[PDB]
């Protein structure tokens, strides 16, 4: 089984590219992510930021997970992201997705031992 951590990683960073630089980055990012592998995700946010920069979050603002729970940090700072979420006519196995790029904080949940992300709560 993937750790929690390493699956926060594979499903949400993308430190290779600045930005999306198409209207296709989310069909292709989703799919080499294995995120459309027996179903769509219906919604999965990218950052184009290190890993380093994004483990940080853990250390900076300490906020509420929507779900309640207090292990969610704001970044100080905008960052790079792409919001990907599968259109209204998307259906498995053809998933489809629309692609938004924007400089926004993100909300990551923290946990263990390094203290790092391992789910992503929203961005703001
Ligand atoms: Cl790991
Ligand atoms: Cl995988
Ligand atoms: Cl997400
Ligand atoms: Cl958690």
């Amino acid at each position: 089984k993937e750790t929690a951590a390493a699956k926060f990683e594979r499903q949400h960073m993308d430190s290779s590219t600045s930005a999306a630089s198409s209207s296709n980055y989310c069909n292709q990012m989703m799919k080499s992510r294995n995120l459309t592998k027996d179903r769509c995700k219906p919604v999965n946010t990218f950052v184009h930021e290190s890993l380093a920069d994004v483990q940080a979050v853990c250390s900076q603002k300490n906020v509420a997970c929507k779900n309640g729970q207090t292990n969610c940090y704001q970044s100080y700072s905008t960052m790079s992201i792409t919001d990907c979420r599968e259109t209204g006519s998307s259906k498995y196995p053809n998933c489809a997705y629309k692609t938004t790029q924007a400089n926004k904080h993100i909300i990551v949940a923290c946990e263990g031992n390094p203290y790092v992300p391992v789910h992503f709560d929203a961005s703001v």
